[PDB]
């Protein structure tokens, strides 16, 4: 087989099943580029900071998760074509990504009006004029209280993507850099069947309402 990094990139693009396991240690690393180690795992790859167990070093874009908080990948970090992007598992959390803009990982309990307000101070958001469009990929857990995710007051366009059902289930989000400040996003979800194959996480046209 190829490098583990190549195997992940190929699984994403082909819509194959390849799971990702993250060491919680990764959440103590800042958003941006990160040197990690990839290891074979049953059915997938484990990403950690351990150079042992048939580890292969890789430089990725990384977005940590933090309890009760937003974390932000700033787009200036994004430069190397074909570099992989990952964020930590989604277990009730939300991911919001602007195309050519930041990616935010927002913990589950942060209400939508609150996280929107927090997102709102980023230069990309301030440059997003009311009444104009961006492309946005937004993923939340199905059956979670809408107070924690619904942005309908702020965005007019396609409904968000969802993972899970009845506020149960997990997702993994990653990406592949395609150009300066630009990525294509990919996802899978883990339910009582197991883990799904990778699919695209689509940016959809949204008009800013207010």
């Amino acid at each position: 087989p190829n490098s583990l990094e190549a195997q992940i990139r190929q699984a994403m693009k082909t819509g194959s099943t390849l799971t990702i396991e993250f060491d919680q240690a990764l959440n103590q690393k800042s958003p941006g580029t990160l040197n990690v180690f990839l290891h074979p795992a049953n059915g997938g790859v484990r990403i950690d900071l351990d150079s042992g167990n048939q580890g292969e070093p890789a430089k990725i874009l990384w977005l940590p998760w933090k309890q009760g908080e937003l974390q932000t990948l700033q787009p200036g970090s994004i430069s190397t074509v074909d570099m992989l992007f990952f964020t930590y598992y989604l277990s009730g959390s939300k991911v919001f990504a602007g195309d050519g803009g930041p990616v935010w990982h927002i913990d589950a309990p942060v209400e939508a009006n609150q996280f929107w307000r927090r997102m709102s101070s980023d230069e990309w958001m301030e440059d997003w004029e009311v009444g104009t469009d961006r492309q946005v990929a937004y993923l939340h857990r199905a059956g979670q209280s809408d107070s924690l995710w619904n942005l309908s007051a702020y965005l007019e366009g396609a409904a968000p993507s969802t993972y899970g059902r009845d506020n149960l289930g997990q997702a993994v989000v990653g990406g592949i850099v395609t150009g300066r400040q630009q990525m294509s996003l990919y996802q899978y979800a883990t339910t009582s069947s197991g883990s799904s194959a990778w699919s695209p996480l689509t940016y959809t046209l949204q008009q800013r309402k207010q």
